[PDB]
This record gives structure tokens, sequence and C-alpha cells, in this order.
């Protein structure tokens, strides 16, 4: 349960086998159940991402409905329509739940903060190629439940893993 005094923080992401999570400025698969799975996460909560990943959601989509978008940029003059731009974690956790959405730069920012990652592996086999963003590596520190190997409709294996730590 989260109290309402709290600020709880969650990581949310789906990599490949390799870690990738995006590449050119995209995700480099798509994965239906993964689609659902992140909506079911995140619905009615407030989610948090880097400035490049709102630049990855097309104009007409966003802000992503049901949840609070808060967008991290460093930038004075980079604006958000329809959400909160705001520059440091600090000021974007002031929530009692919230869900850091991506990217790799904000993963990694948002590590130290967060008790709770939940990740979906796509079994694709994607080399890392330099300027790939990739997932953030957990430390012993996290203590993980991992699901069996799963079937997607679109014919790619995944599987889900839920990570927590105090
Ligand atoms: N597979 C998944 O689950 C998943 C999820 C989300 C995104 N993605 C993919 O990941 C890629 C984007 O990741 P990315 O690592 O390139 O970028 P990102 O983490 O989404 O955004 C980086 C930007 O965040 C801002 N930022 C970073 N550190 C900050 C700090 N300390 N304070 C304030 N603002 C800060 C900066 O914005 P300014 O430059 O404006 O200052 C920086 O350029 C795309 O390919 C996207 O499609 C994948
Ligand atoms: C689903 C990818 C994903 N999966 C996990 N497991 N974690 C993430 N963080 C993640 O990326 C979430 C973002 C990309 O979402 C997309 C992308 C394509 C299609 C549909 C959606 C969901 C739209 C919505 O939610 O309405 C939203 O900005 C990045």
């Amino acid at each position: 349960l989260v109290p309402r005094g709290s600020h709880m923080v969650g990581l949310i992401w789906a990599q490949a086998t390799s870690g990738v999570i995006g590449r050119g400025g995209d995700i480099p698969w798509r994965l239906p159940e993964d689609q659902a799975h992140f909506r079911e996460i995140t619905m009615g909560h407030t989610i948090v991402m880097g400035r490049r990943t709102w630049d990855s959601l097309p104009a007409k989509v966003r802000p992503l409905p049901g949840r609070r978008n808060v967008v991290l940029s460093r930038q004075a003059d980079f604006m958000a329509s329809g959400a909160e731009v705001v520059g440091s974690l600090e000021e974007a956790l002031t929530s009692p739940e919230t869900w850091v959405i991506g990217g790799g730069q904000v993963y990694a920012l948002a590590l130290p903060y967060a008790t709770r990652c939940e990740v979906t592996e796509v079994d694709i086999g994607l080399p890392r190629e330099a300027g790939d963003a990739l997932a953030p590596v957990l430390d012993e520190t996290w203590r993980g439940e991992t699901g069996e190997w799963r079937f997607s409709r679109s014919g790619l294996r995944y599987r889900l893993y839920s990570y927590h730590r105090s």
C-alpha cells in the first residue's frame, strides 16, 4: 500500500535482451502486450519522462491520457503543450506515487530514489549500438521476481520482471 504522505518512485521500461531500450528516437520493436501492461501499471498516476521521450511521442498523442504528465528538461525555453516541464527530479517527484517512464538518461537519474522497477524483456536479438538508450543496471540491493517466457500475438517471446528494494 502507498500512504498518501509518502513519495514512492517506480521505474518502468521495456528492453531487448541486450538492454537496448531506444534507438534513433524510437523504441526498435512493437509489442502490444507490453503497451497494455505499461498502461495498466501507470494509469491514474503521475508519469515522469525525459525531454527526448516527450519528443518521441507523436504530437497528436501527447500528453498521454489518464496520467499527470511531467517532462524533465534543462532548457528554459523547452515547452510541452498540455504537460508540465520541470528542471529536476526534486521538482518532479511531488506526488505520492510516481512512475518514471524513460528514457535512458532519466532512469539513471531516478534510480537512487526508486524502490520498484517493472521490466518487460523482449526476446528480440538487437545488439547494442553506439548512441542507443539502455536500461539501467540493477545492483544487489534490488530483489527481483522473473516471470516465465510468454509468447506475444506479434510472434515475439517476452517476460516480465518485478524488482523491489527498501
Ligand atoms: N523501451 C522503453 O521502455 C522506453 C521508454 C522511454 C523511452 N524510450 C526510448 O529511449 C530514448 C530516449 O532516451 P534518452 O536517454 O535518449 O533520453 P531521455 O532520458 O528520455 O531524455 C533526456 C533528456 O532529459 C533531460 N534531462 C536529463 N537529465 C536531466 C536532469 N538532471 N535534469 C533535468 N533534465 C534532465 C534533458 O533534456 P534537455 O536536453 O531538454 O535539457 C535530456 O536531454 C528514445 O529512443 C525513446 O524512444 C524507451
Ligand atoms: C509501451 C512502451 C513502454 N513499455 C514499458 N514497459 N515501459 C515504458 N516506459 C514504455 O514506454 C512508454 C512510452 C512509449 O509508450 C508507447 C509506445 C508505443 C505504443 C504505445 C505506448 C503507450 C502509450 C500510453 O501509455 O498511452 C510513453 O513514453 C515512452
